[PDB]
């Protein structure tokens, strides 16, 4: 056949971290875990870990062995880039046979550290993180013209497509949903070569098929309904008979070969019967090559600018689909609004409808907690004499070699003190070393995880609420030494974490109107934060926020969390994540931590 | 006030047939294989595929006849039942055929662009959707004046708009001529004239 | 002539408290005042006051002794309730005084407690307000079918008036400025009896003409200017000549009758100067009487719903006009914002521009420190097992007996306890009246004063953040006692006025516009809040918040404030008012506080 297939696996975890370690900066991040068994099947074994992330880097393992029995570029594979690092810390020998498969046997795709909904940051977080996505991915992209990258959750503007596009000289290819696209139907752009313009520049851009992907993923169809959707279901009768490759491009999360004890085998069945259906599997890059080198036939104006189409800003790979007005995803699954009526919808969760107004006052707040810290940084700086933001800025993208420092190491890229602070080398290192990892705990922070699930009881947002408190505190306590009044600037910014419930009054939430009418009440917001778990009565919010200051705050004001809370109640238990349930936990009830050591 | 139900053709596979640019075995397979609802086919759920066409088209060669026929007949050994859009629907409401939870009813609700067609300019087309510009000579979404080729020339479409323009007013001349001369006959009521036009 | 003249006086003191006393609520609040010594010249005697508020009382006995000079309803005077209890409490026989002029020798106007820009509150605080205005009042309108309104500085919107109106059964006459009407022309409206609709009711409206009123209050015309500009230019030619008569109608603060030594002379000239010209003096509300009564002759449909006027929306009496951009009023001088570009503005303070950022802030913070508290009182009455929003509002009408107890029991009017608790008297008298007292101390620390000024530092912004102090962290020790969580979300109030300088961040000024293009700078946000006190290197509003907190936070939360901050710095001097400059002080430098007894 003329029709190619491809599939691209989008592997990240945000990791079990609990209480970030203090530390000076000067090397990477040290911290406390959550202790929580679970086991996940794969076949016939279990694999077992201390902790969901723990599990999983074992069992990335297992996808490896199984990625290294496909062909040689059939298939794309992006890892974030603190998934990876955390492979290379607990299991080394995983890391390697990861990476050797980067390098050789699948086409590596860039992504973003930290995985945040990238148009749901400022413009300066964004152009931070683009540019060390790049960086990381170095040892696997730089004799690259052109190179795929995975937006967390697809989530794409045209000023973010920018952002992205402008931190490499390479050709980008925007891996996308379908159903992103507008300006053309679905079937008319179906499988061709097409481009989209990002200002400055143009991308090439593939979207995947949903409901062909998540039938795999979530295993709603075997391998013959599989083989048939694809070899069938997506033939262009013109194409064949014309002689023109075509693209069928499928996605999925890496872990989705995890998700059932057969999914491997499942995966490895459908590949071999589009092989034998007369279907080459060929990577992204690999159809883009092929196309522009004319070894493959191109429709007239096939894989240039003359084949643009445009993509819906703010649309998504993953949005809740059912809510949507326009036939197209949307952000509404992260920010609990649906812009095209501008009302905070909700969902289903243990059977009761719940306001998913908690989103947008989370989203709200860390775009708040975000600038205070970079100004904190840009402020500190200044007073070391540097005022120039274009060189603040070429340190902070050097700091991942410190935050990342054995990866870089691992492919001999130079991690010294002297490589990192040369844009800055006016100022103090042990000064500009403690901004750094302020910044980019404020980065790792910003997890986009919280906001996917219906519920804000997670360990997801708990880890984000205890790595911000933890920039928080420490960049406090470094404007109490200069014996500055902007150290309660920053400790306001910690009060809003501690008094989160209150925000439903200071951002004025009563104003906005609820989808079915409900959601923007006062009882409908104080019910969405309730505890999950009967050993804390405070939001997990506060519950995070507690947990880390009674460890890091100075004594005074100890203090005063400790008249106002009953600390013993400021433990990391949360509710569980609805994801991982297939997961076998020792405590499936909540999300536990066992404290005895 | 009211619902109608909508069945909503496929283009190019309807074209592909009347223009003759696919064999019996292309346009077999474009239906057979290009339009398999693989979920619907495990779950037993009947669904449409609705092609249309003018009757015209049927003798726009001499070989159109046979070729229609031969069609059909490569769908029924696929094992694909031709049915009608009304009996079709007959078929879900009576339930003999199975449905997907609220098939046939007003919470499958979907919207139609106004001003879309079936023909239209589709390769001046902005939104992917059709629209009136062929008629009009003018596109919508951006408030312009369309050309079109005509014997190795570009001409203007302008003349449709003024050709339009001028029969609304030729129409509402006549209408109002026959609304004023029916009243001189002692009829005032123009639902009663109304009637009158239908009958 | 058919010509009438009448003048409007308002009087308003904002006072000088700078520390509220503890109290239970049972009881009118007591406190601390600034010692500021200052004296007023009037005609050839000073007038000495501890601090401008002194001083002025003692200047109102001069004013009403001028006013009885006057003919037997020739004027209408407002005096805003607070001043007037401040009067009554100071030197009750000067009290005595105005109050027998307020009931027979002049028109008594009602206005609102605490002199708020109404518009700039929530519907419930005006709600509150417009009722008290009138129960405050009862002693000098109980028989009166028809009433004059006097709104602070005149700012008006339709649902204010609503509110206003809703409020008494009477006929209400808003007393406001010319430039305020729409839809119709300044000389088209012109001294004609004009309605204006407030939705479910009308009322009456008059406009003063500023430039003449203003000419009065500041001295820029003689008294035979003053004459010319009333008798010659406002002659309506027409009217004169059909015997129809119309009112020219003035307004100034009774205060500008003590401007300079010799205001109150130049004011009787003036009226002797006109009466000698055939002009009678008529108050607004007798001039309506006598159109209604066909005791005037009229116009068709003179003081009818068919001489409707439009009034402009945030219209007042004092706008910056040189920044006037439609010929009309605005409220750009309280919010720092010109509507009709949406730029920020600046203004000139001691020869360079100041960025008027900071009342934008100041405003918004208060809007949300005014639901703090409402809400705080709303959830602590359903603990009470009070749940009817509308027993609440009455509770908290009634409350003012209390809050201004002496000058109801002047005119033996019910302040008994059971009387005030009578709407929710399931509650808890302790609790109920101590909420009731931090509601009204709110209510208070909303004085529009400090934005009327183009530099925050003020003593009348201390006030306001020192009233607001007391009544959040009462609020918060009322939550502690029932050990909630909820009393840190009054903590968080408290926090953004002590850190009042990062909320340019928190609340994304930077993203607002200035109209030459710097006045939303970072440095431009910084130099508007510099202290402009020597002893004290703090912003007025940290200031405030520390001078108060020093002495009521409890010992945990004390300490924090003294290791952020230099608590020796936290004192009531401030920078002066400029529209007080006239005034004799002993520190005419700065506003002074002399703190040795």
């Amino acid at each position: 056949m003329y029709m190619k297939f491809t599939y691209h696996f989008h592997a990240y975890q945000p990791g079990d971290i609990i209480y970030v370690h203090d530390g000076s900066g000067w090397d990477p991040i040290k911290y406390s875990e959550r202790l929580s068994p679970v086991a996940l099947e794969i076949r016939e074994e279990e694999v077992k870990g201390r902790n969901w992330t723990r599990a999983m880097i074992k069992a990335y393992e297992y996808v490896d062995e199984t990625l290294r029995m496909l062909d040689e570029g059939a298939v794309s594979v992006d890892f974030e880039p603190f998934t990876l690092y955390m492979v290379l810390k607990y299991k080394p020998k995983i890391y390697g046979e990861i990476v050797e498969t980067l390098e050789t046997h699948v086409e590596p795709t860039v992504t973003v550290p930290f995985h945040p909904i990238m148009p749901h940051l400022s413009h300066f977080e964004q152009e931070i993180l683009s540019k060390v996505s790049f960086d990381f991915y170095l040892p696997f992209i730089a004799r690259k013209p052109i190179v795929s990258f995975w937006l967390p959750e697809n989530v794409i503007t045209k000023d973010t497509a920018k952002i992205v596009t402008s931190a490499t000289d390479k050709d980008v290819v925007f891996l996308l949903d379908e159903r992103q696209f507008i300006g053309v139907n679905i079937p008319q752009a179906r499988f061709s070569c097409n481009k989209y313009l990002c200002d400055g520049k143009s991308a090439f851009v593939f979207g995947r098929i949903h409901y062909i992907s998540d039938a795999f993923a979530f295993n709603t169809l075997d391998v013959e309904g599989l083989t048939r959707a694809v070899a069938e279901g997506c033939v262009d009768v013109f194409k064949e008979k014309e002689g023109i490759e075509y693209l069928v491009f499928l996605s999925s999360d890496l872990e989705s070969l995890v998700a059932n004890p057969k999914q491997l085998d499942r995966f490895l069945g459908w590949i071999d019967g589009l092989k034998k259906r007369g279907i080459e599997i060929i990577n992204v890059a690999e159809f883009i090559r092929k196309k522009v080198s004319n070894e493959y036939k191109s429709l007239p104006g096939e894989c240039s600018e003359s084949f643009r189409i445009n993509v819906k800003d703010y649309s998504s790979w993953s949005d809740y689909f059912d809510l949507s007005v326009d036939g197209r995803t949307s952000d509404m699954r992260w920010t609990g609004i649906r812009r095209e009526d501008n009302v905070v919808i909700h969902r289903w969760y243990k059977e009761r409808k719940v306001s998913q107004l908690w989103k947008f006052a989370f989203m709200k707040l860390f775009r708040e907690l975000n600038r205070a810290v970079r100004f904190g940084v840009i402020d500190m700086l200044r007073t070391q004499g540097v005022s120039d933001i274009e060189k603040i800025k070429e340190f902070l993208v050097r700091y991942s070699r410190v935050f990342f420092r054995e990866h870089y190491e691992y492919f001999e890229l130079d991690t010294s003190v002297d490589y990192v602070m040369e844009p800055i080398h006016e100022a103090d290192p042990s000064l500009a070393l403690k901004l750094g990892r302020i910044y980019y705990l404020m980065l790792l922070a910003n997890h986009s995880c919280p906001r996917f699930w219906e519920n804000i009881d997670t360990r997801v947002t708990f880890g984000n609420v205890a790595t911000i408190s933890k920039a928080l505190i420490e960049l406090m306590e470094l404007y109490m030494e200069e014996n500055e009044e902007r150290a309660n600037y920053i400790f306001l910014e910690y009060m809003k974490l501690l008094a989160f419930p209150q925000l439903y009054y200071d951002y004025d939430l009563f104003r906005m109107k609820g989808l079915e009418g409900w959601e923007t009440t006062e009882k409908a917001w104080f019910e969405s934060l309730r505890s999950e778990v009967p050993n804390s009565k405070y939001n997990v919010v506060t519950r995070a926020a507690l947990y880390v200051g009674k460890r890091d705050l100075p004594p005074d004001m100890r203090s005063v969390i400790d008249t106002l809370y009953d600390l013993e109640e400021a433990v990391p238990d949360t509710g569980h994540i609805p994801g991982e349930m297939h997961g076998k936990w020792e405590n499936k009830e909540w999300c536990e931590h066992k404290g005895k050591d």
